[PDB]
C-alpha cells in the first residue's frame, strides 16, 4: 500500500541520539515513509570532525521513517548530513542540505567480576579478573564459609559466613574502554588461610574461589562413583573425608573416607551432583553436574557395552513403500557366547516418531527375524527397528524409505570395447531419445570425464590385477562436457590424450546427464580402457582375502593377508585384453617393503597431528621367464608390514599389488603393551610413559566399575607394571586409564600439571572368527537360480558344529546409494566397545581435543535372502538364490554363526543378458483404447544376431498388426519395433508376452529369451448399476425389468439374485459395495475393512463371494491396520487424508472402535496407538474445548455426536467415567439424531446407571434425525443412524418388537437406493450382520432350473448376462416370499450429463491459456485440463474425479506461465482444497465446495503414447450424500499423433 502517504512533502522531524538495543545508537526520523532500497550512502552521511569517516552501514527499521547507525564511539563530534535526494516512497524528495553536529556524549560506568566463580582450588590464589569500565576504585568485601553450613551454601549456589574485608583496589582504566584488571590477593596475609572464599561489591557483583591442597580425582559409572584423593602440594597420595550431595537441594546421599592409597568407592546415580571433600580445615569441592573431561583425540570410539548384545542386521537398508523389510537378529552375551532361550520385543518406528507394529519376537534355532511390508503409501525418511531385550536399553536398527520417480527419457553411451594406446583420443558414442519412441532433439546434455585405474583389464582373467598400484597421476578428473546434441538423438564426446608416460592399464570414465527441461535428468555412465602396450603383465595372489576391522570405515573389510614370517605365493602372467597368455623372458618380480616411521606434529590449527614419513625397501627379487600358454608361480619369503608384489617387463610395463604380513595394518601420557592381544588368564606388561616425572594412579576398568587400580610415582625414565587378566576380564568394552600429576603447584616452563592416558586394553580372539569363502560364477544370465557354494575355515583347531549360515544377494546400486557395508557379527560381538565412564577432574580444562578424524574415499529391485542352512562335518554348504530379471551386479553377502563363532562373506556376481528387450507402454489403458506400444530391442554380444521375435497378447488386451519379420542386428545395436494394440471392455489387467528366438551363442546352449509385461485396463465409464425388489403373494410371478438390461452391453452384466422368507437385507451388496477404488480416504479405508474383518471365506461364498484364501483376507486386513495407523496424528486423534490433516474426532472415534473390534478379532494393534487414542478419545469427554469442527451448520449437535461416540467406544473398553456420561447426558437436549442418544445409552448401560441408559435408548428411538443436511460432521444419514441404532441394539440384545418393527421398516427404508455412501453401506453390514432372521421358509419355481429352489434361510444367487436376461421367479410356497434383484454392468453407449445439487465442467486449454483441440496433440505436448465445481449448498465433503484418457499422463504439482492462466490459478489458490492426488489413470481433489461460489480447479497434463483414446466425463459428489452428483459432458476422444 503505502499510498496512505500520498500527497504528503518529505521533511526530517528528528535526528538526534538514542540508546537502542543498549548501545548507542544515531536515529533520524522523517514525515514520511523511506525508499526501503539501500541507497543510503550517498545522501545521507555521518563525519567525524577529528577522526573523519566512521561506520557507514546505515539501517533501516521496520518502519519506513526511522533510518539508524548503530555503534557510536563515546564523546565523539559527529556531523550529520542530509542530502536534497533520499526519494521517499512517494517520491516526494527531500528539499535541501541538511547539516546537525552533536556530541555523543559518554558511557555509564559498570564494574563486576569476569566469572561467578570457580571451584578449583589453590596454595594462595591470587589475583581476581574483573571488567572494569570508567571507574577509579573498587570497594569488594571477602568473606570465609561456615565449615557447617558450607554444604547448603554452596548447594545455594550453582543451582552463612564470616568476614574478613580488606577491599579498595585501585582500578585506572582508560576513558569510555572497558579493561580487563585484575585483583592481587598475595599481600593480604588474613586469607592465605585454607578454605572457602567469596568476593562481592556493592551484574555479577560477586564471585567464588577456594584454597586447599586437596587434588581430587573421579572417576563416575553408570550407578557407580570412585573417588582418588590426593595432595596438590606433596606429590600424591592422602587421606581425608568427602560427601556427595544432591542437586541445589544440600542434603548427603552418601559419605566415605580415603583409604591408604587414596582411593574411595560410592555408589550412586544422577541427581549426586556437588561433591565435597573434606579434612578438618581444609575443603575442595568438585561439581560433578559440569562438562566431564573431553576424551576425544583418544581411541576412546565405539559401540555401547551391553551386558545383553542384540546384533541386527539385514541384505539392505534401503527400501521402497510396498516391498518388505527383512530383518535378522542374533542375541549373545557380552562375549558372544549364547544366552538361555528368550524373546526381544521389536517395534517399527517410522519417520515423525511414531510406532507402526510391536512385536514380541520369539527366536527360531537360535535366529530371530521380521517381516514388514510397507504400505504403498508409506511415508518416506529415517525408519528404526527398536528392539527391547529387557534392560529398557533400547538398540535401534535404522533403514531408509524411499520413492525412485522414473525417467521419461533414454540416454546410451557407448565406447570402442577394446583397449587404446595412449597416443589415441578417446570419442564416446552418444544416442538420447524418449520413451515413446521419439529422437531426443536439441537436449542439452551435460557431464564429465574422469581418469582412473584400470586394474581389471582382463575379463577372462579374473583376480589378475594390472598395473602399478604405486604409480602417481593414474585417478584425476578431466574435461567436463556440455553438448546441446542438436542432432535427431545422436552426439559425440571426444577426449585428448593427456596420458602417455602411463605404464598402467587406464580407463577413461564419462558420467554425462541429459536435460528434458530442467526437471529431472537422465544421467547415465560409460568407461574406455587405455593401455601402453598391446600387452601386460598380470599378478593374482595365491593366498585368499581375510576380513579384518579398519577403523576409518568402521566396518569388516577384506583385505589379502598373510601369516607373520611366511611365505606369499602369486600367479604371474603376460597377457593381453582379448585371450590368454603370451611368451616372455625376463619379468623383473621385485617384493618392495613400504617401511613408514611415525612422528607426532603440531601445528596452529591443526593441533597434535600424527604424521609419517614412508621408504620402499627392496627385500627380495627374482627373475621370471614365461612360454606360451604358462601361468608362472611365485614364492616370496615375508616377514611383517606391508608389502607390495611389483613384476616388471622388458616394456617398461609395471604391475604392482600391495599386501599386508600382519595383521596389524608428547601432551599425554603414552601408553604401551608388551604384546597386542590377550587371553583371560595372560599377564599384561604396562610401560607408563609420561613427558614430566610426577604422581597420581593407573586403573584398568570398564562400563559399571573398575577391575583393578594403583596408586604410582611415574620418574622422568618411565615405569612398568605387571598387571594380572581375571577370569572375570572377558568384555570387549575394557580400557586402560592413566592420570599422572606434577607435584608443584607453581612451576616455570608452564607444564601440565595434569596428565592424562587411556588405552583400550585388547582382548578378543581371532580363533572365533568364520572364514567364509562364497564360491559362485562371476557371470550368470538371468531368469535362473544363482548357485552359491559356501566353504567355511578357522585356521587354528578342527571345525566347529552346526554352523548356520545365512546368505543373501542384493543389487550393489541399492547397496551403494547409502554405502552398505556387509554386516559382521564378529565385529558386532567382539570389536571394540565405547569406554564407558566420565572422568570428573579439578585440574586445569582439558585443552579442546581439536576432534575426532574422519575417512576420506517402475522397476523393482532385485533383493533375496534364503533360508538358514547348516554346513557338513567339513564346514561346506549350498545355496541357491532364483534370479529374475536385472541387468547388472549382485553383491552375494552371507553371516554365519555357531553358538561361539561368528563370520562373514561377500562376493559379487555379474548378471547380464545377451540381448534386450524394453516395452514401453502408456501408465493404463481403456476398454476401446487404440495404442501405439514401442518395443526396443538391443543386441549386447560381440556377434551379429538374426532374431525371431514374437509376440502374443493375453487378458483384457489385442494386438492389431502381424508378427515382425526377422531382425538383422550387429553389436550393440538397438531397434524399435511398434506394437499397435487395442483394449477389451472388462475391468482387469493386459498382458504382452514377448519370445525372442535364435541367439547363436558358442559355449552356450541357452533356451529363447522371454519376457512379460501387464497393463491396466479399466472401463472408461463409471459402472452402472440398478435395483429391483418386491414382495411376491403365494401364486405370484415376476419378470426382469427392462430397466435391468436397457443400454448396457452384455458380458460386462452381472447379476445377484436374492430370495428370502422375511424382510431381508442385502448383506452381499454392502460388502460387494465396500470393495471400492482406494483414495486413501480413512472413513472409506475403515469401512471397507468391517466386512473382511467378521466374514470368512466359507461365509462369503455362501453369499456368491469367492476370493482371498483367508490368509490373504488376514493380511489385508493388517494392512489396512496399517493404512489406519499411518493417519493417526501426534497427539492420538485421525485425520481424514493424511497425517497433518486437520482433526476429526467422530473419525478418530470411528478407527478407534474398528481398531478395537480388530484386537478383538485377534489382530495386533501397537498400544501406542490404542493409548493415545483412548487419551484422545478421553480428552474429547473431559475437555470439549480442544475440539474443532469444521464446516458444522450445529457445532452443539456436532460435540455431543462425537462425545458420544467416544463415550461408547471407551465404554466398551471400560475406561469411559460414568460422570462424565451424566455429565454428557445432561446435555441430551443438543442432539440432533437418535444414534448419540443410543452409543451414550449403550455406554450409560454399560458403566452402571442402567435406567439412564434405557432412557436414553428408549429417547433415541423417538429422536428422529432432525436438519437440514448441511454437515453436523457425522457423516451421517437417517439410514446409517437407523442403521447403526439396529445393530447396537441387536449387538447388546435389547428391545426385540422394537428392532423387528425397525429392521422391516429398515429393509423398507433400503430403497433409497442406487447411491449410498460408504458409512451407509458399513452400517447396513453391521445392522445385517448382527441379525438372526430365525427361520423363514421359501420355495420357488424359476427359469434358472428344472427343479424348485427351496429354503429356510435367505439365499443369494449369481447370475451371467443370459440367466438375468431371461430371469422368472414364480412363489410356489405357502407363505409370501421377498425377492431383491441387484444388477451391475457396463454402457454400450455413452450416458448422457446429469446433474443434482453439484455441477461439474471440463475445459482443455493450451499453455498459452487459449481453447485445445484433442484431436490434433502430438507428443510431449502439454495441455491445462481446466475443471470448474459449482453448487447451491454447502457441500464439505465433495469429491472431485476426472478419469485420464489413456494418451495423457499427469504433472505432480500443486498450486498449478503467465497471462490469463494466472487469472484462473488464483482462483485455485481461493479453493479450500481437503486433498489433492495426481494418480496414474485420475485427477482427484477433495475439496469443499461453499454456496454460490464456484469453485475452480486446474492441473497439468502431457500427452506421450500416440493413439485414439477414449475420454470419460468429469464426475463430482458428495461423499456422504451421493444422491447429490454431477457429470459433465466429454469430447468423446482423445488423439494423439506421434
Amino acid at each position: 500500500l503505502a499510498q496512505q502517504s500520498q500527497g504528503k512533502a518529505l521533511t526530517l522531524l528528528d535526528a538526534s541520539e538514542a540508546q537502542l538495543d543498549g548501545a548507542a545508537t544515531l536515529v533520524l526520523t522523517f514525515s514520511i515513509p523511506l525508499d526501503p532500497e539501500q541507497d543510503f550512502s550517498r545522501v545521507v552521511h555521518v563525519v567525524d570532525a577529528a577522526s573523519g569517516s566512521v561506520d557507514g552501514a546505515w539501517e533501516l527499521a521496520p518502519n519506513l521513517k526511522e533510518l539508524r547507525l548503530r555503534h557510536l564511539e563515546p564523546e565523539r563530534v559527529l556531523v550529520v548530513t542530509v542530502d536534497p535526494a533520499v526519494k521517499a516512497l512517494n517520491n516526494a524528495t527531500f528539499g535541501k542540505s541538511y547539516e546537525k553536529t552533536i556530541t555523543t556524549r559518554d558511557v555509564q560506568p559498570s564494574v563486576g567480576f569476569a566469572s561467578r566463580g570457580s571451584l578449583l582450588p589453590g596454595k594462595i590464589a591470587e589475583g581476581l579478573p574483573v571488567m572494569a569500565l570508567n571507574v577509579n576504585h573498587v570497594d569488594v568485601n571477602f568473606f570465609r564459609v561456615k565449615p557447617g553450613s558450607l554444604a547448603s551454601f554452596v548447594s545455594q549456589w550453582e543451582y552463612m559466613a564470616d568476614l574478613v574485608y580488606t577491599g579498595r583496589f585501585d582500578l585506572n582504566p582508560a576513558r569510555n574502554t572497558r579493561e580487563k584488571l585484575l585483583l592481587p590477593l598475595s599481600d593480604i596475609k588474613p586469607l592465605q588461610q585454607a578454605g572457602v572464599y567469596v568476593a562481592v561489591m556493592n551484574s555479577n557483583a560477586a564471585t567464588l574461589f577456594t584454597l586447599s591442597d586437596i587434588g581430587v580425582s573421579a572417576h563416575r559409572y553408570h550407578n557407580r562413583l570412585d573417588i582418588f584423593t590426593q595432595s596438590l602440594e606433596n606429590g600424591a597420595a592422602q587421606s581425608g573425608i568427602e560427601i556427595v550431595l544432591l542437586n541445589d537441594k544440600g542434603q548427603t546421599l552418601a559419605q566415605a573416607t580415603s583409604d591408604a592409597q587414596g582411593h574411595v568407592q560410592l555408589e550412586a546415580d544422577k541427581a549426586a551432583a556437588l561433591l565435597l571433600a573434606r579434612k578438618e580445615e581444609q575443603t575442595t569441592l568438585l561439581d560433578l553436574t559440569l562438562p566431564a573431561l573431553d576424551l576425544s583425540e583418544f581411541n576412546v570410539a565405539g559401540a555401547p557395552g551391553y551386558s545383553k548384545q542384540f546384533f541386527m542386521f539385514g541384505p539392505r537398508d534401503l527400501y521402497r513403500p510396498g516391498e518388505t523389510v527383512i530383518l535378522n537378529g542374533l542375541l549373545r552375551d557380552s562375549d558372544g557366547k549364547t544366552l538361555p532361550d528368550q524373546p526381544v520385543k521389536l517395534e517399527v518406528v517410522k519417520p515423525d516418531g511414531q510406532v507402526m507394529r510391536t512385536v514380541v519376537s520369539q527366536p527360531e534355532n537360535g535366529l530371530y527375524r521380521l517381516n514388514y511390508p510397507l504400505d504403498i503409501n508409506a511415508p518416506t525418511g529415517l525408519w528404526h527397528v527398536r528392539a527391547n531385550t529387557g534392560d529398557n536399553l533400547l538398540r535401534s536398527w535404522d533403514f531408509h524409505v524411499e520413492d525412485f520417480m522414473p525417467e521419461r527419457m533414454a540416454l546410451n553411451l557407448t565406447a570402442q570395447k577394446t583397449p587404446l594406446a595412449p597416443a589415441d583420443e578417446v570419442k564416446f558414442s552418444v544416442v538420447g531419445y524418449y520413451l515413446y519412441g521419439a529422437p531426443a532433439n536439441g537436449n542439452t546434455l551435460q557431464g564429465q570425464l574422469f581418469l582412473r585405474p584400470l586394474r581389471d583389464a582382463v575379463a577372462a582373467l579374473p583376480g589378475f590385477q594390472f598395473g602399478n598400484i604405486a604409480e602417481e597421476n593414474l585417478s584425476r578428473s578431466l574435461d567436463e562436457v556440455q553438448l546441446t546434441l542438436d542432432k535427431g538423438g545422436r552426439g559425440e564426446v571426444s577426449a585428448a590424450s593427456q596420458w602417455q608416460e602411463a605404464h598402467s592399464p587406464l580407463q577413461v570414465i564419462l558420467q554425462a546427464s541429459l536435460l528434458e527441461s530442467g526437471g529431472r535428468p537422465v544421467t547415465r555412465r560409460v568407461e574406455q580402457a587405455i593401455w601402453p602396450a598391446d600387452t601386460l603383465p598380470g599378478i593374482r595372489p595365491q593366498f585368499a582375502a581375510k576380513a579384518v576391522y579398519d577403523y576409518r570405515t568402521d566396518t569388516t573389510v577384506n583385505q589379502p593377508i598373510v601369516d607373520e614370517d611366511s611365505n606369499a605365493a602369486f600367479d604371474i602372467v603376460y597377457a593381453n585384453a582379448q585371450g590368454e597368455k603370451k611368451a616372455v623372458s625376463g619379468l623383473q618380480v621385485r617384493l618392495i617393503r613400504e617401511r613408514r616411521d611415525y612422528y607426532w606434529n603440531w601445528s596452529e590449527s591443526e593441533g597434535w597431528q600424527s604424521q609419517f614419513d614412508q621408504k620402499d625397501l627392496v627385500e627380495g627379487e627374482q627373475t621370471l621367464d614365461l612360454n606360451a600358454d604358462e601361468t608362472g608361480k611365485v614364492s616370496f619369503p615375508v616377514e611383517w608390514g606391508a608389502y607390495r608384489l611389483e613384476v616388471k617387463a622388458p616394456n617398461e610395463t609395471v604391475s604392482s599389488v600391495r599386501f599386508w604380513a600382519g595383521y596389524s595394518w608428547p601432551d599425554r601420557v603414552t601408553l604401551k603393551l608388551d604384546k597386542a592381544n590377550y587371553r583371560p588368564g595372560d599377564t599384561m606388561k604396562l610401560h607408563i610413559a609420561a613427558p614430566v616425572a610426577g604422581k597420581g594412579y593407573a586403573m584398568v576398568e570398564s562400563s559399571d566399575g573398575p577391575l583393578w587400580w594403583q596408586a604410582i610415582d611415574v620418574p622422568a625414565q618411565g615405569l612398568e607394571l605387571t598387571i594380572p587378566v581375571d577370569k572375570t576380564w572377558n568384555r570387549h568394552d575394557l580400557y586402560l586409564s592413566t592420570l599422572v600429576v606434577r607435584p608443584g603447584d607453581k612451576s616455570r616452563s608452564a607444564t601440565p600439571k595434569r596428565a592424562v592416558g587411556l588405552l583400550h586394553l585388547p582382548l578378543g580372539d581371532d580363533n572365533r572368527r568364520l572364514d567364509l569363502a562364497l564360491e559362485s560364477p562371476a557371470k550368470m544370465r538371468p531368469n535362473q537360480p544363482l548357485t552359491v557354494r559356501v566353504k567355511a575355515s578357522v585356521k587354528h583347531g578342527e571345525m566347529p558344529k552346526q554352523i548356520n549360515v545365512l546368505v543373501s544377494a542384493v543389487d550393489s546400486g541399492v547397496l551403494n546409494i547409502t554405502d552398505y557395508a556387509t554386516p559382521d557379527p564378529w565385529q558386532a560381538f567382539f570389536g571394540q566397545k565405547r569406554y564407558g565412564a566420565d572422568i570428573y577432574d579439578i585440574y586445569g580444562q582439558v585443552i579442546e581435543g581439536q576432534g575426532r578424524l574422519a575417512a576420506l574415499r517402475h522397476v523393482n529391485i532385485i533383493a533375496q535372502q534364503a533360508q538358514p542352512i547348516t554346513l557338513n562335518e567339513q564346514g561346506e554348504g549350498v545355496v541357491t538364490l532364483p534370479i529374475g530379471d536385472f541387468n547388472g551386479e549382485l553383491r552375494v553377502m552371507a553371516q554365519a554363526w555357531t553358538a561361539d563363532d561368528f563370520g562373514r562373506g561377500e562376493s559379487k556376481v555379474v548378471v547380464a543378458a545377451p540381448v534386450i528387450a524394453e516395452l514401453n507402454m502408456p501408465r493404463f489403458l481403456a476398454g476401446g483404447d487404440v495404442s501405439r506400444l514401442v518395443l526396443d530391442v538391443t543386441n549386447l554380444t560381440d556377434r551379429p544376431q538374426t532374431l525371431n521375435i514374437a509376440l502374443a497378447a493375453s487378458g483384457l488386451l489385442e494386438l492389431l498388426s502381424q508378427q515382425p519379420q526377422p531382425v538383422n542386428l550387429a553389436p550393440g545395436v538397438r531397434t524399435t519395433l511398434f506394437v499397435p494394440v487395442r483394449a477389451l471392455e472388462g475391468f482387469g489387467e493386459g498382458e504382452i508376452q514377448a519370445t525372442i528366438s535364435g541367439l547363436n551363442l558358442p559355449g552356450e546352449t541357452l533356451d529363447a529369451q522371454h519376457k512379460q509385461w501387464q497393463i491396466g485396463v479399466r472401463p472408461a465409464w463409471p459402472a452402472q448399476t440398478v435395483n429391483s425388489g418386491i414382495a411376491l403373494a403365494p401364486g405370484e410371478s415376476w419378470h426382469v425389468p427392462e430397466q435391468h438390461l436397457a443400454n448396457i452391453s452384455p458380458a460386462t452384466l452381472q447379476g445377484q439374485l436374492l430370495l428370502s422368507g422375511k424382510p431381508p437385507l442385502n448383506l452381499a451388496r454392502y460388502i460387494r459395495e465396500l470393495k471400492a477404488y482406494p483414495y486413501g480416504c480413512l472413513e472409506q479405508t475403515t469401512s471397507g475393512l468391517f466386512p473382511a474383518l467378521y466374514t470368512n471365506a466359507a461365509q462369503l461364498q455362501s453369499l456368491g463371494i469367492t476370493g482371498d484364501s483367508d490368509e490373504k483376507r488376514r493380511a489385508a486386513v493388517d494392512i489396512g491396520i496399517s493404512r489406519i495407523l499411518q493417519m493417526q496424528r501426534d497427539n492420538g486423534g485421525f485425520a481424514l487424508w493424511d497425517e497433518n490433516g486437520a482433526e476429526e474426532p467422530w473419525l478418530t472415534a470411528y478407527a478407534m472402535d474398528f481398531l478395537i473390534r480388530a484386537g478383538e478379532q485377534g489382530y495386533s494393534v501397537p498400544p501406542e496407538a490404542i493409548n493415545r487414542g483412548n487419551e484422545r478419545l478421553l480428552r474429547y469427554l473431559q475437555d470439549p474445548g480442544t475440539m474443532l469442527i469444521r464446516y458444522s451448520d450445529n457445532t452443539q449437535a456436532s460435540t455431543f455426536a462425537a462425545q458420544a461416540y467416544a463415550a461408547l467406544v471407551l465404554a466398551r473398553q471400560q475406561k469411559a467415567p460414568l460422570g462424565t456420561l451424566r455429565e454428557i447426558w445432561e446435555r441430551r437436549s443438543q442432539a440432533a439424531s437418535g444414534l448419540p442418544l443410543m452409543q451414550l445409552g449403550i455406554a450409560l448401560n454399560t458403566m452402571g446407571d442402567a435406567r439412564r441408559g434405557e432412557e436414553a435408548i428408549t429417547l433415541a428411538l423417538n429422536t428422529p434425525r432432525q436438519d437440514e443436511r448441511q454437515w453436523i460432521a457425522d457423516y451421517g444419514s437417517s439410514l446409517r443412524d437407523n442403521a447403526l441404532m439396529l445393530s447396537l441394539l441387536e449387538e447388546n440384545n435389547l428391545r426385540p418388537d422394537a428392532q423387528n418393527a425397525l429392521l422391516s421398516s429398515l429393509s423398507e427404508q433400503a430403497f433409497g437406493q442406487r447411491w449410498l455412501s460408504t458409512q451407509e453401506n458399513n452400517a447396513l453390514f453391521l445392522a445385517a450382520h448382527s441379525r438372526q432372521a430365525s427361520a423363514g421358509a421359501w420355495q420357488v419355481q424359476t427359469s434358472l432350473e428344472a427343479q424348485p429352489l427351496s429354503g429356510d434361510k435367505a439365499l443369494t444367487r449369481n447370475l451371467d448376462a443370459d440367466q438375468l436376461a431371461a430371469l422368472e421367479v414364480t412363489n410356489t410356497g405357502s407363505q409370501p416370499l421377498w425377492l431383491r434383484l441387484d444388477s451391475s454392468g457396463y454402457p454400450s453407449s455413452a450416458p448422457e450429463p446429469a446433474s443434482n445439487v453439484l455441477q461439474i465442467e471440463r475445459q482443455i486449454l493450451g499453455t498459452d491459456g487459449q481453447r485445445k483441440s484433442l484431436s490434433s496433440l502430438r507428443s510431449g505436448e502439454l495441455v491445462l485440463v481446466w475443471l470448474t465445481v459449482v453448487a447451491d449448498r454447502n457441500v464439505p465433503d465433495a469429491l472431485v474425479v476426472d478419469l485420464l484418457p489413456a494418451g495423457l499422463e499427469l504433472e505432480n504439482q500443486n498450486l498449478a506461465s503467465g497471462s490469463e492462466v494466472q487469472n484462473l490459478l488464483n482462483q485455485m489458490q481461493q479453493a479450500d482444497i481437503q486433498y489433492m492426488e495426481f494418480r496414474d489413470d485420475r485427477f482427484v481433489a477433495a475439496v469443499v465446495v461453499n454456496e454460490g461460489q464456484p469453485v475452480t480447479l486446474v492441473y497439468l497434463a502431457r500427452a506421450v503414447t500416440p493413439g485414439t483414446y477414449q475420454l470419460a466425463q468429469p464426475q463430482v459428489e458428495s461423499m456422504y450424500a451421493p444422491q447429490w452428483r454431477a457429470t459433465g459432458a466429454s469430447e468423446g476422444l482423445l488423439i494423439v499423433t506421434p
